[PDB]
């Protein structure tokens, strides 16, 4: 089965919001909430990785970022592991750099059924803070 590894990042305004943009109706997860992430490729480090995706997916830098969580998810036909990187400084402003829609959401109002279920815990510790 397919195997990938994911880092993501989690983009947190100073009012508590998140930038959050929707999967294409033809993706795997398709029409689901995510935060703006993708592959990490060979020869690229999971640092490296939320940086690059970060910069073509939405049009920023993050930095000074840290790791909000690493987890494991097995789909129907994929497995994958998702580094979830807390980004709360950036150059740049968030954007659908790629096409996709994008927002900023208030993180109380997250609801965790409207993202892909490998993010539940992400989204629950999150409401945490
Ligand atoms: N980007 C993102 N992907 C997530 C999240 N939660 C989650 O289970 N996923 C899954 C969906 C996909 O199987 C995979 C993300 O891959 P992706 O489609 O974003 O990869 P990518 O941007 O490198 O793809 P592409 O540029 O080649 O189209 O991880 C999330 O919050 N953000
Ligand atoms: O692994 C993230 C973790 O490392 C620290 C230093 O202890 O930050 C470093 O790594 C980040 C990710 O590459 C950089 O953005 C940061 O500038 C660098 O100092 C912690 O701050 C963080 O929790
Ligand atoms: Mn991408
Ligand atoms: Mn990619
Ligand atoms: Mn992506």
């Amino acid at each position: 089965m397919k195997k990938l590894q994911i880092a993501v990042g989690i983009i947190r305004n100073e009012n508590n919001e998140i930038f959050i943009t929707r999967r294409a109706a033809d993706a795997h997860m398709a029409n689901k909430l995510e935060f703006p992430g993708g592959k990490i490729e060979m020869g690229e480090t999971p640092e490296q990785a939320v940086v690059r995706e970060l910069q073509e997916e939405v049009g920023i830098t993050p930095q000074h970022f840290s790791l909000f969580e690493k987890l494991e998810y097995e789909f129907p036909d994929r497995h994958i592991t998702l580094w979830f990187w807390l980004v709360e400084r950036w150059e740049g402003e968030p954007w659908g750099k790629e096409g996709q829609p994008g927002e900023w959401m208030s993180l109380v109002g997250l609801n965790a059924d409207d993202f892909p279920p490998a993010n539940e815990p992400v989204i629950a510790k999150l409401k945490r803070l």
